């Protein structure tokens, strides 16, 4: 009962750097993902993929520009693509990538799990640079293009293309591109200011990373 | 050569109804031109013109871009085409297009005898406006089939291939409720001559083409 | 190692849909043969010297994957080399006594073992491997089973690879029987279970002797 | 009605040069046709002549069974030909319609004023000879760049493409050469005339239609 399939991601796009081979199975009845080194296979549910293109997740519209349908049994495919709106308005996306990148600057660069920070670190970028791009009506995904079209200090270097540097060389960074797109803190200070500040803006994304603590 | 292949059009999303199966060979150099059978369209394009295409925010680029199925591309020209896409926020001059060539045929064109290429060319201003306005919300829609229930205008079902042997009487009427129903206002003309120089003056090439097309652009 | 290129094989790639499992096969340089599974799910990996060594030595497995699998991506040009290294034999007995033995074990040892699915999956793993092989000796390129009970119709093969059913086990039993009989399969020269263990080692019944431990690196369905 | 389609040739194994981009259309009820421009070629066939030609194990069924890229198909018609297909032990009659148009070029055909034809005819021919021995041994070759490799007789490269702007006299002399390595011979005819009721008597299909064009995958 997996009734479609479809290569994302980097190997969508022939990319070979970094990437992980990624691939979404829609199935009824079950949101989870196994991984390798190199691979990646999330399962969805119809209702769960035609929803992401009903709210224009960015996720969604990469699916629908750059996915390659390997089987699609079902015509769900079809129909997610019906339903895909593309917003004009990514202010929310880009605010919940701000607001993580400024909690990692400010606590997050001295962390054991500096993997998973780095990584966390990209995906604010990355966010940030997509959904400005979808404003102005591109549709940009591949990391080489992102730091061409949205030239910003450090872009390259923030999303992994240019990685083994010590934590006051990468916080400087961050901070540097923070400051290129004229970003400012949210109002918190503390740790528990900021899980508060995640909580009252719904920013998810944000509140995985700081437990967490404790790309396509 | 023959740098990339695509498949678009109805064959792309799966659709056997006008049936019309069309690739897409990307080949430097050469200009824009297709080799038709009765069942297959191949149409050629060098990667300037595919490239510009995206950069304009043609309507036929949106489509190739997100339904179009590669078959191969050596060169990457599908990405550089995919990363000079901007879709626009206003289609009106593209709506406008096929407003005005809209109401040419229903002032002139109910009663010509080439039947068929006015009847095509009616489905070509419904199919231009309703795909114009749905990329103006924000959406990817195509498909005739999809159209006519994403865009729920009057008579758009029936004045898109969907069945398709109306009388003269029947069509025209049809087609005026369907401007009716968007609020399409005729432009300021009354005779045929000046609806040439109207399409002229705004570059409506489909316009003058059907217009001189009638005496004496296929779907994707 | 990087996955250099990606295939669907199976059922999947053929567009039959069950119960089957969506199979992948991924190729990476450096890693030893290896599966992850889910229920409906099969991705494995092999590196290019394994794929191209079962083209050279004309394994079942890598003619199906030449004439069914569909390519998702390949960056090196893997699959190619694949397939210009293919060699088909004209002489199968060797897998045709693999699948002929491991089913006399299992007619002898195996109708009344407690895993009844482990044991009706191998007898249909038998079958599969004689009539495919058989086909292929012919020069056919038959992988579906639909398409095996009808191409190679000996007795009770549509039964026996499941296109049916779940009954008794004298039932089974007797249909496994009389499918050998079709076949004029005689047993090998074994009679307990250690004997049958020792034919498979000298042999290299390696599915014999997956199969008969396992009662008590492994086949994956295509 | 076009129920499915496949992309074949050198643009299925991802191959470039100049060989031209082939597509094949199943419609029913048509009879077989095709429409070249300069580097496409877009070939149809009914679902009755490909089953047959699987059946039949034509070189052209087993590269399509084997390569092929199924773009799509909505009856399931590249199934039903993948199951007829029968590959033969003996193919003994597509090795003797290469070697005698082979013959055909090198003692008439080397003069026609179309020297492009003349070398597309006689690279086809090297092919089939090849492609057909090498089925014989249980390969399945096609590419014209593994052909050379795997069937290393005199000129093969030169003589599929490989290397060509040669005169008539250089190009003849590498023909020879190929035939006479295979062991090649002439079949018993002394005319033009002779080649055709030869080639119709052997039902040599590609070798009539070369011989009147005078006078891929």
């Amino acid at each position: 009962s997996i009734e479609a399939l479809m290569l994302f991601g980097s190997a969508a796009r022939g990319e070979s750097d970094k990437s992980a081979v990624a691939l979404l199975a829609v199935t009824s009845g079950v949101p989870f993902s196994k991984k390798t080194e190199q691979t990646e296979l999330q399962f969805l549910n119809p209702e769960e993929l035609l929803r992401s293109a009903s709210d224009g997740d960015l996720f969604a519209i990469h699916l629908a520009f750059e996915g390659k349908i390997i089987f699609d049994t079902t015509g769900v495919f079809t129909r997610f693509k019906e339903r895909l709106v593309i917003r004009k308005d990514y202010g929310r996306e880009i605010k919940w990538g701000n607001d993580l990148a400024w909690y990692l600057l400010d606590f997050g660069m001295n962390a054991e799990n500096t993997t998973l920070v780095n990584k966390r670190i990209a995906w604010c970028v990355r966010t940030i640079a997509i959904a400005r791009l979808v404003e102005s009506g591109k549709i940009i995904f591949s990391p080489r293009a992102l730091a061409k079209e949205f030239p910003r200090k450090h872009v390259s270097d923030l999303i992994g293309l240019r990685s083994d540097e010590d934590s006051q060389t990468r916080k400087r960074r961050l901070a540097g591109f923070l400051d290129s797109i004229d970003s400012s803190r949210p109002s918190v200070s503390s740790e528990q200011e900021y899980v508060s500040h995640f909580e009252r803006t719904e920013n998810r994304v944000g509140l995985q990373t700081l437990h967490g603590l404790k790309p396509y």
